[PDB]
């Protein structure tokens, strides 16, 4: 019973897919769906992925209107496909997932996950859907969150945040805190201890700690010498540098945030797509000081002093790999005289 | 119920749309419509209207399939719209008239033609349809065909051929000749006695008189002695002047098709439409003879030496009607002493 | 380096890619390519595919330009994927496969046809390039053709004829006629003994026995008579019944490739696409008898003698399973007192 | 006042323009320039250059209608722009060049050819306009063409044929051979005594000579006989041989047109455009005998005998030089014991 | 390497074309540019330019990152192209030349300024790009860019402000006053004494001045009272009247910029482009007071009291000519008993 004109109706009537009968009329010009309300032509959805505008169409109001977890981690746990579910990817404005399991006839390579083609793959199950659970526990390969314990299972807990409707947020009257499971090759795996990135935005970021709201209050000389961190170039990692027209460090979204409310800067975003460290072009308008390449993570500020903290600070050049969003991302720990000359996410 | 994925799923199990259930995945990129099947994308259709992709589809699937007056007489009786049907243009490569009764979503003024909206225009009935004869006998406007009698009209009886699938054909098989009726403002109308075009092609032209054989197989002289048409300017009308730069007359179908048969020549359709009066930019290929607009009449042989012989040859210049495919064609006729000098469907 | 520009340079100098260096300035706009040729833009390829316009031109480009299997053939034989070429699809004009396999960076599954994910896809294998018959070898599903025997595996002789830059033809030159080897779950198979479809087109119907040359000469009755054919309905199943508004039998390419002579006609290819069977929307253009949905297949009139002849005629309707390309036909035999009525392609 | 709507109304009263002063409603859609003829749209002009639509429009209404060189004599002569007109490379479905004079607003460099940025261009005239050979006088550098003698000045006698809305021909109703003249920087230059390429189809070959009438009615063996050709390898290089998987020589038009009545075969022209020389992928129906780049030139076969037979037998290799359509075409010819073993364009 | 998927490398490698060896999987779809990232497609580009998609790119990825002058300035100056660079405007997301010197092979006229072609075009030269102040030093014409003095050369102090990355801004970490030289037919001309328009926005608006402190906070009438303005009409000129349906005056940035703060209006910017004097079509939302085509300038206040303040008030109307950003302004002067009535830039 799958059709664009009910698929257009449930848009339209329940703003989003609801497997509801009914029919609208629909004109689809370039990459463009219009419907029509009283003998004018509406506009209902512009296509922005490579995928034809009509199957775009279907999956997008076919998506997932639950706390999900954000694309990142999904990524970072090697999830290939979702079970009967659209994971939306809003911040490339596309599918999560190339390929669907029992949701569109275009996208669709099988209608349950338990077929043949799906065993190689690392399929996502939500234990909020009835028998997902059962589900992955039959599968070879897959990733299941759940809202509670499972039984048997060991969880991983996940991050406080998940996404709804493309708004990244910590639950209060909704749970986004999952517990997280893994099976590879049909054996349950034991997920790392990780971090996670706190998915904040430069406009309107907020601090989740004391020593967050110090760095945003404090002076630079004082935020320093409270929380005790002189040797390990602060000054230059999280503050930056805007002496030189090579903007020098600012490697943490809080650094950026701060840098932002006393003087606005441009940020390009030439790889856009969801990521645990992204990669920006920077341009300060105030200085004119910019770097071209500019790797930001969003880790708590308490997360970052842990991991500096740990650190050797000896071999004048160094690789350091930390868990976070359960996978590995490398720093250049470069060093001279016994202290801290900078730390920065891995380039080439 | 209409959807895109049912009309599809009805041209590929059926060859157009014939109200079967079932769907097939569809996909839509730029103005073409295709389906998957095993595992490729086969193209169905190529938009080449101003209608939306999907919407010229549906029209197109829903395209009458069985023999139907050409475009050109319907235009010529002043039809607007066609009940429960669309009449697809195979000139155009699109539908013959921009609005529906009753066919599809997007392009419907009414469901039935009765409705308030109809009553203005000019709705086609095709009587081989159970209840349209008394559709038409409620109707405001409208005309409508018949394969026989109807009870207390007085017919006019149409031309012998007809189109049926983009092919126009004398029916053997099938009924191509069908009776005419017209209404205006409540009122049955006594259609013109007319001439009837020939609709014939340059390509695989057929004579469908002696003296049609005999133009063809006959040399200029003895054919123009035989019928005795001495003064008439056969010569310059009907076989053409390629003597000079301009190409003179060439006003006759059969004229094209007798000289096309010896040393071929281009015609440029610069206004692609079915017309009872067709206008090319003819290039002759053998002596660069051509002529911007050369209008252009496919009538038998023997109807044309009929019009061009009722006429009095004692004006300098004065302007011939003649009806034809039931619309008041106008000719200008230029006579010097007693003989004809030009006979030309006029354009100014 | 693989290159667009490269590419192009490569199809403007050589007519398809062969991997010589140099670069061209291109032009990309719709879908179409341009290359600039003494200042002013020439187009290389215009895209008819689902696929981007970039892609669909490098994949074009790398196409095999030696004698190939048809894509009905590769398709009846179950081929998803060809190892390190493309067989295009001139029916289609778009790629016979989805992925490949060490060809093209954006449509590449694998380098090389012996990776993890290639072992449940049947992958096409030429003998005529080194190394392609030992990867047969260790493959674990595919599809090997070669020129002549290879140690131990009895082979199936393929068709005539096979495709070179889409033309169908039987070489001289060249060879065309290929053995055939299939491996199943890493097990060779056994190929079933086959007719094959003979591939032709009605403007240019080369007859192949001398059944077919008397078939187009002679008259119906007089062929009939010759080869004694009296209860085996040819009249309907061949010759085509043009006496009622639908159109009769006519199943058989030589029959419309016979009628088209006489008389041309309307075939609306409504699925383009290559099968051993097809279906067409014939419309007669001198009866005007038409039928939606008329399967052709195009049999060697002597195998198609031979596969009526060797039926039973006991039963008033029956299925009838024959082996053509490699895949099992049903055909519908109806019968009426030890005469076949009528013998067709089953689609219902 | 230059407008779309003019523009239109030129070509739907015209059939091009014609400076005439009127408007008609237009639309344009995609690439498509379409005008409403009683209530529906009627396609005008399809772009298929890579000039914006309205602009590639403008200049195809304006394009020259009258007997103008082919595109190959221009481009041969280095004509960078035209004056005052467009010349429509037909081979192309594009002008043929870039920019224009007095002509275009969107296109237009200069309103008369006399402006400074004129000056460094060669610019063509048409002497059969109105001082246009007195701007030619005052031009610096140029392209004229007349059809008599012009006052102090030495004519080169073009080719025979010229081109006429796509169509190439010898005028008998109209001129088509000109008088052509040069210059470059001022001066007036002698053009070179060369040969013209005959520009005939394969489909539509007419001979122009005794010995070309001999070729195609003759047997090989007896046109070699007859005309004394023996060891001038005409069997491979006019014949051609197709007897091997790559097809040998065939590098004349004539030996084309020849194997293609008896037998024909496909020819890609994956560069279309005008050229002297030609490049196809030519691929032979009966043998399977192909070619990728088999360069073509259709020079008259006494011309080519008349090369042929001017060359010296005695070394190996050589690059012979010759002047045809006004430029220099370089030969490949290979001898052996005093015969020569193949002759063909040079490309690489 | 000149290709598409280098290009596309360096942008998802280095942010913008770096001269990097690499390549990455690249799809164009309409007018957008995708890269293949983890089995995902990623947006690198869309095109808003009247260029092909793929030749925009390049364009746009091989664009100057350094600080650059802003795109009016170069108008102004009548650079035509840019040497061994791309300044892109911002602007009309578009480069700002229509051609390239070493650049791009679809848009290179050149390899090299020193061509021929390029002697009577006004190349823009960066004197801090290795033999760049030579090469304008052999330029017929140009304009210079330096940072310092060059020995023979009177400089032109240019504005504080330029361009980086689409930020106009004066730098402290990098040089954004540059010395301007410019050549009309190989002589050096002495460039006018101007003022500059200070390139800023309504919403972050920035004083330069006291004079701008106090216009931001003072009310109209302490201003004018304490700079004695009085009869300089700049309640009308400065402030705007906002009393009538049309708007009245309001031709300065900083008078917008204050009005702006205390009540918002819309700015429809119909011509978008980088221009000395910028046009907008005004609503004010507080009162309905619009004008649709309202002249807006952003000098200095200073500036623009020492401009009226050495204007003669004694004629009713009257033209002052002011050289702004090196060009000349035309302003319409009227004044009334002694006093100034308006003062604007005139459009006619």
């Amino acid at each position: 019973a799958m059709s664009l004109e009910n698929v257009a109706f449930n848009v339209v009537n329940k703003g989003h897919f609801d497997g509801q009968q009914g029919e609208v009329p629909v004109s689809i010009i370039n990459n463009t769906v219009y419907t029509k309300v009283d003998g004018v032509d509406v506009e209902l959805f512009e296509n922005k992925t490579t995928l034809p505008v009509n199957v775009a169409f279907e999956l997008w109001a076919k998506r997932n209107i639950k706390p999900v977890p954000e694309v990142k981690i999904l990524n970072n746990l090697g999830v290939d496909i979702a079970a009967n579910t659209v994971i939306w990817d809003y911040k490339r404005d596309a599918p999560a997932h190339i390929s669907t399991i029992g949701v569109c006839s275009m996208t669709d390579i099988a209608k349950k996950p338990t077929e043949t083609i799906c065993a190689p793959l690392t399929v996502f199950f939500d234990g909020r859907v009835d028998g997902q659970v059962d589900l992955f526990r039959n599968a070879r390969n897959g990733v299941l969150i759940t809202e509670g314990s499972v039984k048997g299972l060991q969880p991983s807990v996940g991050p406080k945040q998940a996404s709804l409707n493309g708004v990244t947020l910590i639950g209060e009257a909704v749970k986004t805190q999952f517990n997280y499971y893994k099976k590879v090759d049909g054996v349950v795996q034991q997920l790392p201890e990780t971090y996670f990135t706190q998915s904040r935005n430069l406009q309107e970021f907020k601090p989740r700690s004391q020593m967050e709201i110090d760095f945003l209050e404090l002076a630079m000389d004082e935020f320093i010498e409270r929380y005790k961190l002189e040797g390990y170039a602060f000054e230059h990692i999280v503050y930056g540098d805007f002496s030189h027209s090579q903007l020098g460090g600012l490697h943490l979204l809080i650094g950026l945030a701060k840098r932002f409310k006393e003087s606005p800067f441009e940020l390009e975003d030439f790889i856009p797509m969801d990521s645990t460290v992204k990669n920006y072009f920077i341009t300060d308008a105030q200085t004119g000081s910019s770097k071209c390449v500019c790797s930001v993570i969003d880790l708590l500020l308490d997360d970052f002093v842990e991991i500096i903290k740990s650190q050797d600070l000896s071999v004048v050049s160094k690789v350091v790999k930390v868990t976070i969003d359960y996978t590995e991302i490398s720093f250049m720990l470069w060093c001279k005289d016994g202290h801290v000359e900078t730390f920065y996410p891995k380039l080439q």
